[PDB]
């Protein structure tokens, strides 16, 4: 049941660092991130994810300072899944995304290939030359992949927890995503909580409905 | 199976009008919303879920001009649910979550309380005052949540289809959202596709992981 997940999900504090995803799992957990949903299906973003200690650790790069209390998450996780965004829409990708919809056969003729080209242009035009936000409009597509991940996740008995404690500019430049022109937004630790992650117990707490619904 | 809920929901293009959400799937997708995670569980949003004819009616009026294509499934689908972010973060909410926390007992001690609200009103300044990006950075929190639901619903059997495709301007001024703190983001129409969902039996596409993730 889809809705006892979400009540029972949490944001894991602690992992068992002997506790591996399976291979299944790990192919599983990628076919999430590639799936997710996304306005025009710009799939505007990139994922690092880091299995090794090594990986892990040049990701753990970026909880310094004020962000150290994330650090053991990051390490002690199975695998750890950085949320990158395009920095901006070049058309190169839109390109890429099109020709990508037509060879998996979702287009009857070729006016409908140029149609849904046109489409997907113009409303990227709309953010890249009117709006002048094409930047924050494809980090929210890749928030909504991060929603649809860790439920995802949680949905598939693992344990994970989002991140945003973390020194983005010191991650883009240990792993040179500016010059590939990506940032990282969120980083997702996954894996199995340990017996000491207290945040497992605890109930979870919410704002009631009838403050954040209203019904019409 | 998750994996198998993912490779296959889809964004319904047509809705059978005359499926409803049974009572207790409308509770549910209330629950969806509600327990979504956010940052520090700021929770920054509010949600107008329209299932009377003139309520979806009223949402469909963003659906104008060159987004007209969208009209009808806002109209069709069972419930139209709309997703805002809150356009300040106020102190007031900031008390409010580490108090309903304490409410809901997440605290054993008062030193746990003060850790949590010491951690939310330093990130939660952080982008009110050292970034002056708290509209965005909500917006993000919203966009998660509507990533969350889309796979929710689809765990649940029910059809939807995640849009961008409308008038934020108007449909906040058909809902006085701005006096009340709110912006719209996404619509999201929620119910069961007809045959003629012209979506609903064309292959699903995204581009190859080896072009859009990194191992480590
Ligand atoms: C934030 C967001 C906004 C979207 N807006 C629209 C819209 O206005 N109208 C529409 O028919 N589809 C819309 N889509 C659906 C995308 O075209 C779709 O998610 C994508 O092509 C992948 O297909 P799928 O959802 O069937 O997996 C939107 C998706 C997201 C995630
Ligand atoms: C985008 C985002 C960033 C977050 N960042 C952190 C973080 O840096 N460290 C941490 O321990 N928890 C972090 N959290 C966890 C939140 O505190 C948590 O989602 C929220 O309190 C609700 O609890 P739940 O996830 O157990 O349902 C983050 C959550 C989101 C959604």
């Amino acid at each position: 049941d889809i809705i006892s997940v979400a009540l029972k999900r949490h944001s894991t504090k602690a992992f068992d660092a002997s506790k591996k995803l399976t291979a299944e799992e790990a192919e599983k957990i990628k076919t999430l991130l590639q799936y997710s949903p996304s306005s025009t299906n710009s799939q505007p973003w990139h994922f690092i994810v880091a299995s090794t200690e090594e990986g892990k650790a040049r990701v753990a790069k970026s909880a310094a300072g004020t962000y150290v209390f994330n650090e053991r998450k990051m390490l002690d996780a199975s695998h750890v899944v950085v949320f990158c965004a395009k920095t901006a829409m070049d058309d190169a990708w839109l390109e890429r995304v099109v020709d990508q919809e037509e060879a998996d056969g979702r287009f009857n003729t070729p006016e409908a290939k140029a149609a849904n080209h046109k489409g997907r242009t113009y409303f990227a035009d709309m953010h890249r030359v009117d709006l002048k936000d094409d930047d924050q409009w494809m980090a929210k597509q890749v928030y909504l992949n991060v929603g649809n991940f860790l439920l995802g996740v949680g949905a598939m008995g693992l344990d994970a927890v989002p991140i945003e404690g973390f020194d983005a500019a010191i991650l883009d430049e240990e792993f040179g995503l500016k010059e590939k022109g990506f940032t990282s937004l969120v980083v997702v630790p996954v894996g199995h909580h340990s017996v000491e992650d207290f945040n497992a117990t605890l109930p979870k707490s919410r704002l009631p409905l009838s403050t954040i619904v209203t019904e019409c």
